[PDB]
C-alpha cells in the first residue's frame, strides 16, 4: 500500500485547523510521490472523498499547463513580452486581480495572469487545446477503485465559444477532481511524462506518456518557483530549506494550493483544496498556503529529504 500513515496523519491534521480557521464547509488534501505517481495521502473532512468524487474548476491550477504547451511548440520563449491589459471577447471581460500592462512569460506565471495565459492558449486551435486537455486527463476516469470517481468535464470543442477557448485557459468551463489535477502535475515534476497514479508501492516510474519535452517541464519548473519567492501569488507556500514550485488558485468559492519540492529535483507533490472559506481570506494562497507549507515541510522531513539551502526558521 503506498499510503504513509505519518504522512497521512500530518495531511489529516494539518487539513481540519485550515478548515476549522477558515471557517469553511469542506477540504481535501492529496500527496503524491513526485517521480513514481503513487499516492502518499489521501485526506477529507468527514463524509464523502471528496478527492476522488468532486469535479471542480481548476482555475489558475490549470495555467502553468498552458504556459507549458505554449513553450513546448514554440509559440512562445522565455523573451516574449505580452501586452495583458484586460479586453473583452464580445460583452465577456478578460482580465487579471490587477491590470498589468505587460508581462513575460515568467510573469505570467508569478502574477498569474489570465489575461497572459488566454493569449497564448488562442496561439492554439480550439482542437488542439480539447486534445491538450483530454491529454492531461481531463474527462477520462482514472479507475483508482474508489466508488463515486467522477471523470470530470471537457465539452466537445465544436461547441466552444472563443470566449470559452480563453476562459477554460484559466480554469473554468472545465473540471476535473483534486486527484485528476494532481497527477497533472506529474507531467511537470517527472520531467515532461506523465504519470498513471497507483495505490501500490511503485519499484519504478509505471508506463507513462509523453505530454512535454523534458527541457520544457524543467523550464516551467523554475518559472514555478517564482510563485512562491517575493513577487509571486504564492509566498504563503514557501517552506524553509527548499524552492518550492507551486500554483495557487481561487475558484469563483474554491481555496486551492498546489506544488512540488525540491524544485530542481522533485520528490513531493502536495495538493490542498479548501471549500468555501468564510473567515481570515478568501484566496488560494492565503487560505491553503499555510496547510500547503506544513504538509510540504512535515511531508519532506518524513521522507528524509534534506535541504537545498541553509535553514533559517
Amino acid at each position: 500500500l503506498s499510503l504513509d500513515q505519518r504522512i497521512q496523519t500530518l495531511a489529516y491534521e494539518e487539513l481540519n485547523k485550515a478548515v476549522e480557521y477558515h471557517q469553511a464547509k469542506a477540504g481535501t488534501v492529496v500527496v503524491l510521490d513526485a517521480r513514481t505517481g503513487e499516492i502518499l495521502a489521501l485526506a477529507n473532512t468527514p463524509g464523502r472523498n471528496r478527492a476522488v468524487t468532486d469535479m471542480i474548476e481548476p482555475g489558475s491550477a490549470i495555467k502553468p499547463f498552458v504556459i507549458a504547451k505554449a513553450l513546448d511548440a514554440g509559440k512562445t520563449d522565455l523573451n516574449e513580452r505580452l501586452n495583458t491589459q484586460p479586453y473583452k471577447i464580445g460583452p465577456s471581460p478578460v482580465r487579471d486581480t490587477h491590470v498589468y500592462p505587460s508581462l513575460d512569460v515568467r510573469g505570467i506565471m508569478q502574477k498569474s495572469s489570465n489575461v497572459g495565459t488566454s493569449k497564448l492558449s488562442a496561439r492554439f486551435g480550439a482542437e488542439e487545446m480539447y486534445d491538450f486537455y483530454h491529454e492531461l486527463g481531463i474527462g477520462v476516469r482514472m479507475h483508482s477503485g474508489f466508488p463515486g470517481e467522477t471523470a470530470g468535464l471537457l465539452r466537445n470543442w465544436r461547441r466552444w465559444r472563443p470566449i470559452e477557448q480563453a476562459t477554460m485557459s484559466f480554469g473554468y468551463g472545465l473540471q476535473l477532481s483534486l486527484l485528476q489535477l494532481a497527477r497533472a502535475y506529474t507531467a511537470l515534476t517527472h520531467d515532461g511524462v506523465l504519470l498513471p497514479l497507483s495505490f501500490e508501492k511503485q519499484a519504478v516510474a509505471p508506463q507513462g506518456k509523453r505530454i512535454f519535452k523534458e527541457s520544457t517541464a524543467r523550464e516551467v519548473r523554475n518559472l514555478m518557483v517564482s510563485v512562491t519567492e517575493p513577487g509571486g501569488t504564492g509566498t504563503a507556500g514557501a517552506v524553509d530549506g527548499f524552492d518550492v514550485g507551486a500554483k495557487t488558485g481561487t475558484a469563483r468559492h474554491v481555496a486551492t494550493f498546489i506544488g512540488f519540492a525540491p524544485a530542481k529535483n522533485p520528490r513531493v507533490i502536495v495538493a490542498v483544496t479548501i471549500d468555501e472559506p468564510t473567515a481570515h481570506g478568501y484566496y488560494g494562497g492565503v487560505v491553503a498556503g499555510p496547510p500547503f507549507k506544513k504538509i510540504m515541510g512535515g511531508s519532506l522531513n518524513i521522507l528524509g529529504i534534506s535541504p537545498t539551502k541553509p535553514l533559517t526558521a
